[PDB]
């Protein structure tokens, strides 16, 4: 068997051979599939949800480490951390290498998710039992409705929102989304740009990611002049800097060069 | 083989278990050639992708992308030199790099030899925007193996030598100028680290100065990243800033993927790679 990749965004296909299927079935919210791949190649255990894959064993540290570090790396001291998805567990397992975190919120609309995570990628859901950490099911939607004004110091998005978001963190936050391609989607980003600068956040930069098969971050400031190109807090001076596989500054730093057609994104 | 509505399957023997998959909506040529199947196609018009060639299978050219790794090859060679006057483009039949490379003022020759005279011929057909540039009186296009091409070539011809292809290394730095910067299409971090670690190491060797792998942003490659390895035959080059910024070249903003910036963050590799260039 082999598992079969489209976007309506057509005519082409990417195909993975299926070496066994570990979990197949609708959840209370999405299609959930996690199979091993074909164990001549590097994938490993695979998951997707309604068919886009989300994780794989071989590539999990790059959009996690970037999603994770160029965040918190951006922030004076982040203490409180929220992250809204991020079921899997692999942002929270980067969250958690920092001294700084006191606490991190994860919020996950999925129970099933985090389960099946626990189950088939110990090495990404291991964080989820972290005592810094507080694992939620449930809408992030209502959870920043219901979450008092100045709560965090960085608000995650690894999936009226974007007001609370804003609320939510405090004076220096930082909040930090899963961008979409500037191949596949240069209109979506420069209008989630606009949009999350409109809601009132100063300064937002897209920051590109290398990922073996194809993705990026939105990485927006509270307060202006803050140049979130530039490591705040360079990893370098940090104790776990060499246990990264992907993230350092200047991977932070070369992140928010953009090539010419989409460089009035930043 | 190929039929319009039927799909092109795209496997690397290096990753075993995937395949990218295009729709094909006209089948342009398929046949051998003297040297390599050639096939070129239409691909579906809902998608992004134009016309695609592949040779033996491996994609090599689309109308879509074909903008990145074609700025990428031309501008960090050219901009790394000092005055790039006489060029060399080993394979490139398609003329991309070419039409690149002839952007530049500072440029009165280049040559560029490609073994497969049907590539040149079905560019010239398929992709007239990306080889129009075969046709220009500063070039000279040649049909030949490049091999013997650069064993035949006397000492210092060159200012800049690009190779753009699917012993030979002495050759390369021997007919380079004493200011001459090498440059050619790398293997992926991803793929092949090891690859372009052996090769950066047996570059320097044969005696390049230094050597330095820049990264391309493809919209997709089903063999993990396209990159480059910059060679400069002089020491105290440093190829990671453009000696010649593109901003200051009056045809900088008809770019559409490659500036300074870009050329700066190429240089930067994911820590797992970076001790390729430091
Ligand atoms: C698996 S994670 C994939 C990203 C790479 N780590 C994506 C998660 O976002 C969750 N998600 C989607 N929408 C929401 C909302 N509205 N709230 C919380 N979590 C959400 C979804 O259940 C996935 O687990
Ligand atoms: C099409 S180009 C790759 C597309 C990026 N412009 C690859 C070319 O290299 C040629 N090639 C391969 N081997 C050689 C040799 N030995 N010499 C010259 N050209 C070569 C081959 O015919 C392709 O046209
Ligand atoms: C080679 O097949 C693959 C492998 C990985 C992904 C993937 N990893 C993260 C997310 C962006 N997509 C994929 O979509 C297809
Ligand atoms: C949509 O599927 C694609 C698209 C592009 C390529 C490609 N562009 C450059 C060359 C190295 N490969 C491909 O292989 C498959």
């Amino acid at each position: 068997g082999w598992f079969r990749e489209e976007n309506d965004q057509p005519g082409q296909a990417m195909s993975l051979r299926v070496e066994k299927v570990l979990y197949d079935a609708p959840t209370k919210f999405q299609h959930l599939t996690i199979f091993e791949s074909d164990p001549k190649g590097p994938w490993g255990t695979v998951m997707a949800l309604d068919g886009c894959i989300q994780v794989t064993d071989y590539d999990e540290f790059v959009y996690h480490e970037v999603l994770g570090h160029t965040s918190l790396c951006s922030h004076p001291k982040p203490e409180r951390v929220l992250i809204i998805g991020g079921g899997d567990g692999g942002v929270l397992r980067e969250v958690l290498r920092h001294g700084t975190v006191e606490h991190c919120d994860l919020v996950d609309i999925d129970g099933e998710v985090m389960e099946q995570s626990k189950q088939h990628f110990p090495q990404i859901s291991r964080s989820l039992a972290d005592p810094r950490a507080t694992v939620r099911v449930g809408d992030g939607l209502a959870f920043v409705r219901q979450t008092p004004d100045n709560t965090y110091d960085v608000v995650i998005i690894d999936t009226a929102f974007y007001k609370d978001v804003l609320r939510i963190l405090k004076p220096d936050g930082i909040c930090c989304n899963q961008g979409e391609s500037i191949w596949l989607d240069l209109e979506l980003i420069e209008k989630m740009s606009r949009f999350i600068r409109e809601t009132g956040f100063a300064s937002v930069q897209y920051a590109l990611m290398h990922v073996p098969t194809y993705i990026g971050t939105l990485v927006c400031s509270k307060k202006a002049g803050v140049d979130v190109t530039k490591p705040l807090r360079p990893v370098e001076d940090m104790p776990f800097a060499k246990d990264l596989k992907y993230y350092d500054s200047e991977m932070h730093k070369a992140s928010f060069a953009l090539p010419r057609f989409a460089r009035h994104i930043n």
